[PDB]
């Protein structure tokens, strides 16, 4: 799955994946499975920040820590939107609020639940995209156009594909099972 995941993703995913990884005491080279899952969600989260107009999203997720809340407090100080109790991933200057991408091996609407009730607020929009073309979004307002949302969900089923292909999927769907 190391290989894999190495010439599945941009070597500046996979960098981000590593150093990630890393703070959390994780070594890519043993749990491969979070290694795939967490390039998998960094792709989809700047996928999902170039669907908009040039300016549209700030950009959370892949940043450091510290300068990850830096650039939300940023945000809250002059937008006057709530802060949030955990990392979101990217801030939709349209509709000035945050939101939470999700990426799932498991049914979108238990993950979206489970999302929701850990982060606990009212204002943060929540999105979540499976492995299987099926997505769930706060008010199912979905805040891209089709399109944006199409290729991203493309993308998903051929990673899911490709994985298969190598006879990897069945242990990377059940990693995510076992883990919660
Ligand atoms: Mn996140
Ligand atoms: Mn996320």
């Amino acid at each position: 799955m190391e290989d894999f995941v190495r010439q599945c993703f941009n070597p500046m995913i996979v960098e981000l994946a590593e150093k990630a990884m890393k703070e959390y005491g994780e070594d890519p080279k043993i749990e491969t499975n979070k290694f795939a899952a967490i390039c998998t969600h960094l792709e989809v989260c700047f996928m999902y920040s170039d669907g908009g107009s040039k300016h549209r999203f700030e950009i959370i997720e892949g940043r450091d820590r510290t300068m990850a809340w830096t650039v939300v407090n940023s945000i809250c100080n002059t937008t006057g939107v709530e802060k949030p109790k955990f990392l979101p991933d990217l801030y939709d200057y349209k509709e000035n609020r945050f939101i939470e991408i999700g990426v799932t091996r498991r049914e979108v609407h238990t993950y979206y639940l489970e999302k929701a009730n850990k982060i606990k607020s009212e204002e943060t929009h929540i999105h979540i995209f499976s492995f299987t073309g099926e997505e769930m979004a706060t008010k199912a307002d979905y805040t891209l156009d089709e399109e944006s949302r199409a290729r991203i969900k493309t993308r998903l089923f051929t990673i899911r594909q490709e994985m298969a292909s190598r006879g990897l999927w069945d242990s990377f769907r059940q990693s995510e099972r076992a883990a919660a």
